[PDB]
């Protein structure tokens, strides 16, 4: 029973921002 | 049973703004 | 048993945006 | 049995907007 | 039995809009 | 039994729309 | 039962940024 | 019963910013 | 039951900013 | 019952700043 | 039951800085 | 009952800065 | 019951800084 | 129960500093 | 109930320094 | 006015479409 | 008024479609 | 004015749809 | 004016799906 | 005006999704 | 005015999903 | 004006998500 | 105006999620 | 204007998660 | 105008959380 | 204007936590 | 204005994380 | 202006934490 | 103006850490 | 302006830590 989480979570408010891309890589096997 | 599990979210709110991009890879196998 | 679960989401509210393009890749076998 | 899934999902409510574009791909076998 | 399973959605509402295109594609054999 | 489902979904209320096209390719075989 | 869990987030709020980009990278088997 | 947690966390508020990437690596087995 | 925990925590308020990046290393096995 | 914990902590307030990045190893087994 | 502790806390406050990288390096095993 | 505990700990207010870099070590076993 | 405690603890405050890394290491077993 | 305890203190105000390093071995077992 | 207490302290104010390094060794066992 | 929208899988059974629906009142 | 929508999984059984319905009172 | 969306999972069941509606009330 | 977004996931089952509702009351 | 969002594991279950709202009132 | 968000994990379950709400009033 | 949010453990229970959220009054 | 983040652990419980709110009174 | 963040440890329980809340009053 | 940042370790309990919150009242 | 840091331990119980808060009044 | 940083070890317990709070009044 | 740095070992306890903090007053 | 640093350690009970605050008024 | 350093050891207590404060007025 292999379960491999994984979050990966951008959030902004009240005038905000973010810029940088989301890459993420998950290998199994 | 394999069940890996990657989770890319992107939220905002109140005058807020998100400019990159969502590039995921998942590799199983 | 093999179930690959992969999410990707973006939401905005209350005079927000998302710039960005979603390009997910999901390798099985 | 294998049942990869994958979910791309954009939303908005009260003056919100996305641009990107969906391209998803899936490769199994 | 090989059930693979793909979902673009959009959806918008309250005075909002989606601009992006939908393009995916699935592969299998 | 190969089964493979694509589901390309836009819907929209209150104000709103959609502009992109909807452009889906499915590869069996 | 193997349950690796990687959290990456970023946030913020009242006129505020984050410019890095999100590369994880997960490794099992 | 293995369960390695990892938590990488930047967050920043009243005009402040984050410009650092994010690239953590976990490697099980 | 193996437990490891690493918690990497980066933030800032009042007119501050980190400009380090986040590189984490987490081997078991 | 291994259960190793590691903090590494940055933050700053009120005209504060903090260049160095983060870079923490933990070897278990 | 084995619970090595390792806390790594730089902060600054009132036009303060820290230049340092952190690298703590914690053996378990 | 095995419980190491090291701190390391580096702060500074009113016009102060810290530059030199942490690097503890801990060997446990 | 074996508990080693280790504090380094650096400090500075009105126009003060300190220059020298921190380096401890802390051998039990 | 063994509780050694060893205190690395540096700190200094009003337009002062320090520039050795602070480098402690503490050996149990 | 051994409890072996070592205090290396240095400190300085009002246009002063300190230049020599802190080297304490502690040997229990 | 009541609005119901229910969708049921019974036991031993798949159900894979979507449940999307817009219910205006008032 | 009152605006219901229920997704009800029995037992032994396995359900694939999202949930996203849109609801306006007033 | 009452607005309800509930997803049950019955026992030894799955389900994966996500949960994302959109509620205005006024 | 109530709003209830409910997920419940019943003994010896498994919920996967994010729960992401956006509420506006008045 | 009540807003609620409630994530309910009972018991020898598994919830994964995250719970992230958002909610606005007045 | 009361927003309520509330994850609870009953007796011998495990929740993975954060928890990171949204809320404005006034 | 009164915002919550509450984690809660139940007796024999694993949380591991984080707890974040974001609140505006006035 | 009251604004309250609560994380309990109940008896025989972990808890790992760390506690980082934002709280904007006025 | 009151603002409170509570971590409550019941006994015979585990709470690992830092806490580190920012508040704005005024 | 009163922040509280309270951790409460209960009886045959344990806290290894930092406490490090920041309070601007003004 | 009053700020409130706390950090209680029970009996019998351990907290390993640093306590550092920062407060900023006028 | 007032500021209070109190760290209370009850009967029977052990408290090991250092007291070292920055406190500014105007 | 009055700020109070507290440290109080109840009977049969042990405080290891040193006690270290900046005040600036004017 | 009033700056108050108090260690005290009740009976029959061990305080280790070092006392070194620095304050500034005026 | 007046500044406050108290250590002060109870009845069958011991107290190890140095003092040795820094104070500046004016």
């Amino acid at each position: 029973p292999q379960q491999p989480q994984q979050y990966v979570i951008q959030y902004s408010a009240s005038y905000s921002q973010q810029t940088g891309p989301q890459q993420p890589q998950q290998f199994q096997g």
